[PDB]
């Protein structure tokens, strides 16, 4: 570039220029392309950041970092404390909270601006634990809308989380799957240090600044160069807010590398952390004071958000793969608070993923990581459908690291990156301004949801993303998004009695009419039938104790719904009943399973969706053993499922005052988080067309007010759900030799899920017929029961 050009009149210009011009935008530094005089003109520091009484009314000196002259407000370049020191005004933090019912903006503003104030490593518990030293942040939190915590995405690192904030996408979809990555298609490596990360090919989706710009709404920079001091970042935003109407952005971002930087050195709660928290709070105060001087403090919506939390982690708490693998030199590891393994050489024909997994599985009693093939990771992590994610993954216990060899580890006392349900990884959310609610607490929610909300705040249509638009309506005073329930694509058949017993050849070892036309359906289907959102052929089957949507294409239920009261009795299941699976006279032989395929398949057995253990009556129990209630299950998985059905369902009914359960299969052989089509299924029961699920789900709903039984609930609902992997072993559960009471519940907690996760995986839409607002239901569908204290 012709660096001999000048930044005079151009400092922090919003639109980058190309060669031969030199640049004065904030990215110039990152591209070594700033005009020669950029530091001199654009990064002024003279006299620091604060007006003093002696400077009030000064003649303007262009060398100063900020101004205390009479003309500074119209120029938009006063120091943030100018009006306090020189005009007897109060600091924003010292003013009482006053509800902001409507935007109170200068003429020419067409919408309230949005400022995203992002703090790296701001762990959720800082809001309480640091309260005495963060009065500005505490005022935003108490006066605005806040959650107790916000859940990050996995991995709980900066780049994946900030880019999720910007796009509404899971890392597997936006592509920023770690702070370090290898892309095999491009044969390229992304690192925190170096130039490859600047290549646009890494950054997928459509970030908020693009969404805005394409829709005619101007944006400030999102990236801030490390060397631009925070006070200059703030002053820059405030100068941009003073631009003419057709030049001024509507969306802005601030980023702070604190408290993360100090948290890595000192741990999350090291005594050294107080000062960083005070410093960040000071910066918030600068911004708020600056807005108040500009008459924008009741105009702009401020989002105070972190990217992830921070855990205690030390060099000694490192597991070494060289203690497990004889062949450690044949692998490449992406190390730390997660592990990702691939072959060092793609020409090495002796590398074998299975052997690596086996050598890493339950080898030391206290082992502080667990290996997975990525498709076997908990589905809630949504961490598999990208070629940048290695097939072999190590989920590392909180407080630990993994490394390849001890020499890699020859400082830090804090780190992050762990599973996003871990409490130490949670972060913060506050929204303050005219469009957010006043003095309102909202439940915890996921950061994937925020893109849609920022688009709502800006009048933008969001690009397609992984939020559930409307699930955060309860944060907002205005600009809610009101969607319609998706249209049902396939209508059910309602078959009657159409086949005689002797038409079947199952190969098994061997008022009723009111219940078959759906007379207890009100009790067992409490929220309406699920809607099927794709083209298929299915049947609704009614029974005294349960209702099902039976797929003629997959030869099993898509869903099975049943209600269990607090007083339900559990009964024995003798094996002669399990062996004598009965034809369903409503469903053709051709569209049914059989016992022979199971007898022939030495690896596959079967279970039942409605639990025979919880049958209400003799008439009713026969229904539990219908061929249309059977599902393929490996013997190892039947241990898990039997415990859930025999012990856990009744325990949850007792605790919750009844539960409604919807269970069913999931097929996701391509690990994309989406329902498989029939032609994607990789495994059948031997000699048959009976497809093998990759997972089994259950959605367990009750009354939020547990004084009301689940079947007579007048108000909001409570849900917990799971997506259990259908595996042929229990190798994931290192204590699985013990009784199920010692390991199954732990496995289930790990595989906790949102209803929305199940919806993606099944093409079903739940909760169609409740008494509740649709936005309330969408929030319910995004809920995750995390099992953390
Ligand atoms: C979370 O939300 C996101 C956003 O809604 C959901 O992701 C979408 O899911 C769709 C289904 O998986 C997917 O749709 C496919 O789009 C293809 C066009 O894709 C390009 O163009 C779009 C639009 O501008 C762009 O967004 C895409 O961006 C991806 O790829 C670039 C690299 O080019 C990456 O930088 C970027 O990060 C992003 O990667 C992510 O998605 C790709 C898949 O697109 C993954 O490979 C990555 O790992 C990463 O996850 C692209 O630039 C389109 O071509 C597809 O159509 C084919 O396949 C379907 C199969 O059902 C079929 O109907 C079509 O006929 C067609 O078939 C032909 O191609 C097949 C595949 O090669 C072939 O085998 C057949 O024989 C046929 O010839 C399909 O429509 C959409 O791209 C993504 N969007 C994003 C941003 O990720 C996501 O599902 C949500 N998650 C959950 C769990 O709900
Ligand atoms: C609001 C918002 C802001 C930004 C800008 O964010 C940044 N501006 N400037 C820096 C950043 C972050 C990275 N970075 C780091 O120093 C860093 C720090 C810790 C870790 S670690 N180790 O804690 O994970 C890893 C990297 C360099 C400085 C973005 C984008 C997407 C543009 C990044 C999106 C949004 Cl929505
Ligand atoms: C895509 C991407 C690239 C890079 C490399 O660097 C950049 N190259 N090109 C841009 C960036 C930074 C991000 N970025 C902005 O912050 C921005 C700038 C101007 C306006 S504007 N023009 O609307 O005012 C709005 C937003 C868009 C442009 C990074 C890292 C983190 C590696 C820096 C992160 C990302 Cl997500
Ligand atoms: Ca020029
Ligand atoms: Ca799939
Ligand atoms: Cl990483
Ligand atoms: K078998
Ligand atoms: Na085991
Ligand atoms: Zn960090």
């Amino acid at each position: 570039t012709a660096t001999s050009g000048s930044c005079k009149g151009r400092c922090f210009e919003l639109q980058e220029v190309g060669p031969p011009d030199c640049r004065c935008d904030n990215l110039c530094k990152s591209y070594s392309s700033c005009c020669h005089d950029f530091d001199e003109l654009c990064l002024k520091t003279a006299r620091g950041w604060e007006c003093t009484k002696d400077r009030c009314g000064e003649v303007r000196n262009e060398e100063n970092a900020c101004h205390c002259s009479e003309d500074c407000l119209s120029r938009g370049d006063c120091c943030t404390n100018y009006q306090v020191v020189c005009k007897g005004e109060s600091h924003w933090v010292d003013d009482d909270c006053e509800e902001i019912k409507v935007p109170e903006c200068p003429a020419g503003f067409v919408r309230p601006p949005l400022i995203i104030f992002s703090v790296d490593g701001f762990r959720a518990s800082y809001m309480k634990k640091g309260s005495k030293v963060m009065p500005n942040i505490e005022k935003l939190r108490s006066c605005g809308t806040h959650a107790p915590y916000m859940r990050p995405v996995y991995p709980t690192k900066t780049f994946p989380n900030l880019y999720t904030l910007a796009t509404g996408l899971y890392p597997e979809s936006h592509g920023i799957v770690g702070n370090s990555m290898y892309d095999p298609v491009f044969d390229a490596s992304f690192h925190l240090r170096g130039r490859e990360k600047f290549n646009h090919r890494w950054w997928g989706g459509q970030p908020l600044w693009i969404t805005a710009t394409k829709q005619g709404v101007r944006a400030g920079t999102f990236f801030w160069s490390v060397s631009i001091p925070h006070e200059r970042r703030i002053l820059t935003i405030l100068q941009w807010l003073s631009l003419p109407d057709n030049e001024r952005p509507s969306v802005y971002a601030f980023y702070s590398e604190q408290p993360d930087f100090s948290g890595h050195k000192y741990g999350p709660f090291g005594p050294e952390m107080t000062n960083p928290l005070r410093e960040i709070d000071k910066t918030v105060g600068q911004l708020m004071d600056g807005l108040k001087q500009l008459r924008l403090h009741r105009c702009v919506n401020v989002i105070f958000v972190g990217d992830h939390g921070m855990e205690d982690v030390t060099c000694d708490r490192t597991e070494f793969l060289s203690n497990y693998l004889t062949n450690v030199d044949d692998i490449t590891l992406v190390p730390g608070t997660l592990g990702r393994i691939r072959a060092k050489s793609i020409n090495n024909s002796k590398y074998d993923p299975k052997t690596i997994i086996a050598a890493l599985t339950c080898k030391k009693p206290d082992q502080h990581f667990k290996p997975y093939m990525k498709q076997h990771l908990p589905k809630r992590l949504h961490y598999a459908n990208n070629r940048r994610i290695e097939d072999i993954h190590l989920l590392v216990d909180r407080r630990w690291h993994v490394a390849r060899k001890p020499l890699d580890v020859y400082f830090f006392q804090g780190d992050h990156g762990f599973d996003n349900k871990v409490n130490s990884m949670q972060t913060v959310f506050v929204g303050y301004g005219p469009t957010f609610k006043y003095r309102t607490k909202v439940p915890p929610f996921e950061n994937i949801e925020l893109y849609n909300v920022m688009c709502d705040l800006l009048g933008l249509k969001p690009a397609p993303n992984n939020g559930t638009h409307g699930s955060l309506n309860h944060l907002l005073r205005t600009n809610t998004f009101r969607p319609t329930m998706p249209d049902e694509v396939s209508r059910p058949n309602y078959p009657g009695i159409m086949y005689l017993q002797s038409e079947f050849d199952l190969g098994c070892t061997c008022n009723k009419r009111l219940h078959t036309k759906g007379s207890t359906k009100e009790r067992h289907l409490l929220y309406g039938r699920p809607a099927v959102l794709y083209r298929t052929s299915y049947d609704i089957l009614y029974h005294t104790d349960f209702e099902s949507g039976y797929s003629e294409i997959f030869l099993m239920p898509l869903w099975t719904s049943y209600t269990i009261s607090k007083q339900a009795e559990v009964s024995s299941i003798p094996e002669h009943l399990t062996n004598c699976v009965r034809p369903d006279v409503r469903v053709s032989p051709g569209f049914s399973q059989n016992c022979l395929a199971y007898k022939n398949d030495k690896q596959m057995s079967y279970g039942f969706l409605f639990p025979p253990y919880l049958s209400s009556s003799p008439e009713a129990k026969y229904d539990a053993f219908l061929v249309t209630n059977m599902v393929p299950m490996y013997p190892a998985f039947k241990r898990v499922w039997a415990y859930f059905q025999r012990v856990l369902v009744k325990k949850y009914a007792s605790e919750r005052n009844g539960v409604n359960v919807i269970s069913g299969p999931i097929f996701d052989y391509n690990y994309d988080g989406l329902r498989d089509t029939e032609d994607e299924i990789k495994q059948y029961v031997e000699g048959s067309s009976i497809p093998v699920p990759t997972h089994y789900y259950s959605i367990i709903t009750s009354c939020l007010d547990f004084t009301q039984p689940a079947d007579k609930c007048d108000g909001p609902l409570s849900v917990s759900s799971f997506i259990l992997p259908h595996r042929p072993d229990n190798d994931e559960s290192c204590n699985s030799s013990e009784d199920e009471s010692k390991w199954v519940e732990e496995l289930m907690k790990m595989h906790t899920a949102r209803v929305r996760d199940i919806e993606h995986l099944t093409g079903l839409d739940f909760y169609r017929k409740t008494s509740r607002s649709y936005s309330e239901i969408l929030t319910l569908k995004t809920y995750l029961h995390t099992y953390e204290s």
